[PDB]
């Protein structure tokens, strides 16, 4: 219950979990706290400490705005961090099983978020359940979001970009050099994430400093080629810049203005990054990644297309109804709180939220492409459009010509569809299947029989933190076990999916094939 790591000993606690222990270490430090001159800096390393380190608590999240739309709505509320803000957040967790075992393969959690948000301490991040249930390691971090965490000035070491990714690269060397004190294989390592932590695991693919920390890697509802994934040097720029005068450090001594910035508190900063962008969306990711020549040494699609990358296997997949979630934080005549049957003129008012430096032309095309009713008469036509329209291009193509380009380089690629909706869901049913509801399941959290869950979510939940564990261990996503459908490897001629549901598990082709044409290969000229 004491554990010596190669900075200093570290205690930890016993959970039981279904008749049985798993132990936790909940918030081991792992960086420098990056506070002072070391804000806006890569992670520094960590020196060593002779008592025990109390790892019996999450610690701090880092600094961040937080979700105030619905305030006391859990299915909002449930994604804000349940941790005190501090930017002293640099820790992670480790479950391990019990007993203690010998040579596991390691799951490693980087949450999403928009890289503006999230936290390790979500209640859905969890991972007790999958050390008891498959005696794998589960491993989470805490990266730096927003500015402070993205803040470009490309080329200079006082704010280089992609200190949020370096910070998880630490937590990933951290496990290279710890993880066997704790039972854990660390030449068995898959990282795993969603929405930006998948687009975060995606880019761990491409950087070389990445290349030796992992095996395998998993996306769930995200990569980098993502519109909204990476910044450019251009917008990375004029949007410090934009930072630096809403808080008068506009200096042009560059280093000064950012050490004008380190002297300005967490929520100044907080407040003024909204504003950097001239328009903004609901999927706005004002400070990201950008190609900062370190992490990143080229523009991501350019790596992608020519084959430079990690050479292993991925699982990549996204959820049946990914767009529906923004749609109630500013798309006009939608709300949770109805069926938010939209008109025509509202559909279109709606593009011009989510593209709002689109082209009268291009706005069109999308309404041309997905206005084609099958039935002309259903109330819901456009409500569904917009959602599909916002789910395909921000997630669902960008993820299928992910995986297409990568399994084309000669790696296996498995790829799913999630489509069960969770009877505990918060928001209303038409939003469907809806961003990020697919964690709980992975996580296990409906093999707990306590809380609310159907029977038929137990056995999915079941099958699928299976399949995980099986990628991770082996590489292969099977349940060999109990005559399920096999789940094929993804090649960019056949294009096979499965389908994760209650009901049926098919094998599917070509997923939404015609839609993606017009995102992946029309849309991006105009
Ligand atoms: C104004 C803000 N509203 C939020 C939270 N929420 C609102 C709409 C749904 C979306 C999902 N979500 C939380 C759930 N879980 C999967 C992490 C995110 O965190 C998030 C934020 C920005 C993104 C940008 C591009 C792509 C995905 C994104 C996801 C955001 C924060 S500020
Ligand atoms: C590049 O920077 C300028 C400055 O942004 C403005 O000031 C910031 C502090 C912030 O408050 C933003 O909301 C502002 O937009 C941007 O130029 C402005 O553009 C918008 C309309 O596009 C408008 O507010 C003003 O006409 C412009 N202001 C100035 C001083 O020129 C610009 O949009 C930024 N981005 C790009 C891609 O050019
Ligand atoms: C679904 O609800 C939306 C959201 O607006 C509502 O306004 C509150 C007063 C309350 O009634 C809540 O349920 C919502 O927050 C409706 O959009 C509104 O529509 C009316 C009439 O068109 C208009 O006055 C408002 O500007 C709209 N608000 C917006 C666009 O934010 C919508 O009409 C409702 N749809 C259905 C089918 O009931
Ligand atoms: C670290 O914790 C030591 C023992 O704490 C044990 O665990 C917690 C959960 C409680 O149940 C406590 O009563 C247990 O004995 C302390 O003795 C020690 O002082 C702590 N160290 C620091 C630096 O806080
Ligand atoms: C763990 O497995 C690796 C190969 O994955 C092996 O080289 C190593 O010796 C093993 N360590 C143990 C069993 O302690
Ligand atoms: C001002 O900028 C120069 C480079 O133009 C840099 O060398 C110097 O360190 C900056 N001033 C301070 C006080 O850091
Ligand atoms: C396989 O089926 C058994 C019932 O025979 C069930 O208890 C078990 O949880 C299932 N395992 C998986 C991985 O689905």
């Amino acid at each position: 219950i004491i554990i010596a790591t190669k900075n200093g000993k570290v205690r930890g606690m016993q959970l039981t979990v279904f008749g049985g222990t798993v132990t936790a270490f909940l918030g081991i430090p792992y960086a420098q706290p990056p506070l002072g001159r070391l804000r806006f800096k890569k992670p520094q390393s960590l020196t060593k400490w002779s008592d025990i380190w109390n790892a019996t608590k999450y610690a701090n999240s880092c600094c961040q705005n937080i979700d105030q739309s619905f305030p006391g709505f859990h299915g909002s509320e449930m994604w804000n961090p349940n941790t005190d803000l501090s930017e002293d957040c640099l820790y992670l967790n480790v479950w391990i099983p019990a007993p203690k075992p010998k040579n596991a393969t390691v799951l490693i959690w980087i949450y999403g978020g928009g890289f503006q948000t999230g936290t390790s301490s979500l209640h859905v991040y969890d991972g007790k359940f999958l050390a008891r249930v498959e005696r794998v390691i589960v491993v989470s971090m805490n990266y730096r979001v927003g500015a402070l965490g993205f803040l470009a000035l490309p080329g200079n070491p006082e704010a280089p970009g992609n200190m949020g990714l370096f910070d998880q690269q630490l937590a990933l060397q951290w496990v290279q050099k710890n993880i066997a004190a704790f039972g854990g294989n660390p030449k068995s390592v898959t990282l795993f994430g969603e929405s930006a932590g998948a687009a975060s695991v995606s880019l761990h693919l491409l950087s070389p400093g990445s290349h030796s920390l992992f095996t395998r890697a998993i996306l769930q509802s995200g990569s980098f080629n993502a519109p909204w994934a990476v910044t450019s040097l251009y917008e990375a720029r004029n949007r410090t810049l934009n930072l630096a005068k809403l808080t008068g450090c506009s200096r042009e001594n560059e280093t000064e203005i950012i050490k004008c910035l380190r002297n300005k508190d967490p929520q100044e900063i907080l407040l003024n990054e909204a504003f950097v962008v001239p328009y903004g969306t609901p999927l706005s990711v004002n400070f990201g990644p950008t190609v900062d020549g370190d992490f990143l040494t080229d523009m991501p699609d350019i790596l992608l297309e020519l084959g430079q990358f990690k050479k292993t296997q991925i699982l990549v997949g996204v959820n049946k109804d990914e767009g529906t979630a923004f749609l109630v934080y500013g798309a006009p005549g939608f709300s949770k709180d109805n069926n938010s049957i939209i008109t025509r003129k509202e559909f279109q008012e709606g593009l011009k939220i989510f593209f709002p430096g689109v082209s009268e032309f291009g706005k069109e095309s999308i309404l041309f492409h997905y206005t084609d009713w099958v039935d002309d008469q259903r109330p819901e036509n456009y409500r569904e459009a917009l959602g599909d329209v916002v789910g395909d291009y921000n997630f669902i193509c960008p993820a299928l010509e992910f995986t297409k380009k990568f399994s084309e380089w000669g790696n296996n690629a498995f790829f799913y569809y999630f489509e069960h909706r969770s009877s505990k869901l918060p928001w209303p049913e038409w939003m469907g299947v809806m961003h990020g509801y697919e964690i709980e399941f992975v996580f296990g959290l409906p093999l707990e029989r306590r809380d609310q869950y159907t029977k038929a979510e137990e056995i999915l939940s079941r099958s699928i933190v299976k399949r995980w564990a099986n990628f991770a261990k082996y590489g292969n996503p099977q349940e060999t076990q109990n005559q399920s459908t096999s789940w094929p490897v993804f090649k960019s001629t056949e294009q096979k999916y499965l389908t994760l549901n209650t009901e049926s598990t098919r094998i599917m082709t070509k997923l939404r094939a015609q839609q993606c044409r017009f995102w992946t290969s029309f849309f991006p000229k105009v």
